[PDB]
């Protein structure tokens, strides 16, 4: 795609997020860089409302696939770059097992040369003092498979996958995903043979940051077509 060719290099990332969960307003603002030739993201978010009132891991599928790497072999199924510069709306639902719901929707496109990621996210039917209200998942975070099929109506993309979260107790709080991303723009976008992204984030903490904050370092590569 022309789209592709916008992604040869490192390019400036923006995130900004609104959100409101279960009457608990907030807001996020992220910056950082990718550099899709190694499938990497590094970037920094503060919460800019006070104190993050769900855990930070809850937020990080929501916080740019435009930056995974899709091997050359595989280039014909690269539906996120493709959509560039023009963007993509990126909606989901996400479904905390036995506890609440986000619906996100986000529009991914340039603005000057800066990858930008707007997002509004609602969340309901939190427990007051369930995983998410309660604060109870640790800090960190797995590695995953996500799911990505055609949505030709559409003229893009579905995806399907399951985040884990580890509780503060030893146990894990699922988190299923459902994900529907459609093109902005006229030019021709890619729609996919069924594959896999493959994701691996690392959380940390600025030790000279005293606001509400993550630091995120992920790698993700696509798979699962062999030729």
């Amino acid at each position: 795609s022309k789209g592709e060719e916008l992604f040869t290099g490192v390019v400036p990332i923006l995130v900004e997020l609104d959100g409101d969960v279960n009457g608990h307003k907030f807001s996020v603002s992220g910056e950082g860089e990718g550099d899709a030739t190694y499938g990497k993201l590094t970037l920094k978010f503060i919460c800019t409302t006070g104190k993050l009132p769900v855990p930070w891991p809850t937020l990080v599928t929501t916080f740019v696939q435009c930056f995974s790497r899709y091997p050359d072999h595989m280039k014909r199924h690269d539906f996120f770059k493709s959509a560039m510069p023009e963007g993509y709306v990126q909606e989901r639902t996400i479904s905390f097992k036995d506890d609440g719901n986000y619906k996100t929707r986000a529009e991914v496109k340039f603005e000057g040369d800066t990858l930008v990621n707007r997002i509004e996210l609602k969340g309901i039917d939190f427990k007051e003092d369930g995983n998410i209200l309660g604060h109870k998942l640790e800090y960190n975070y797995n590695s995953h498979n996500v799911y990505i099929t055609a949505d030709k109506q559409k003229n893009g993309i579905k995806a399907n996958f399951k985040i884990r979260h580890n509780i503060e107790d030893g146990s894990v709080q699922l988190a299923d995903h459902y994900q529907q991303n459609t093109p902005i723009g006229d030019g021709p976008v890619l729609l996919p043979d069924n594959h896999y992204l493959s994701t691996q984030s690392a959380l940390s903490k600025d030790p000279n940051e005293k606001r509400d904050h993550m630091v995120l370092l992920e790698f993700v590569t696509a798979a699962g077509i062999t030729h």
